[PDB]
């Protein structure tokens, strides 16, 4: 606090606001595309020879 | 104490005096003026929009 004769008024003391933040989220969008190349070919589980 | 022949009268031993302190306390005036710009503005805790 400030010290202030008594014989004179008072001082004035300031003061200070406050702020805000805003965000916007980012987007993600993977894909696959899934043509025959990669359904026929055998897949580890089959047997071999058959499948 | 003085080792005194018992004969001598005796000899004759001093004193101290004390001492003081002294204070004034000092003065102190905070103040604010409160404008209508104080009060108006929106504060932290107030909705969008409608305050």
């Amino acid at each position: 606090a400030p010290f202030v004769a008594p014989n004179v008024q008072g001082r004035v003391i300031k003061e200070s606001g406050y702020n805000t933040k805003t965000f916007k989220p980012a987007y993600v969008k993977p894909k696959h595309v899934i043509d025959p190349n990669m359904i026929i070919p055998r897949q580890p589980g089959e047997a071999l020879g058959t499948g």
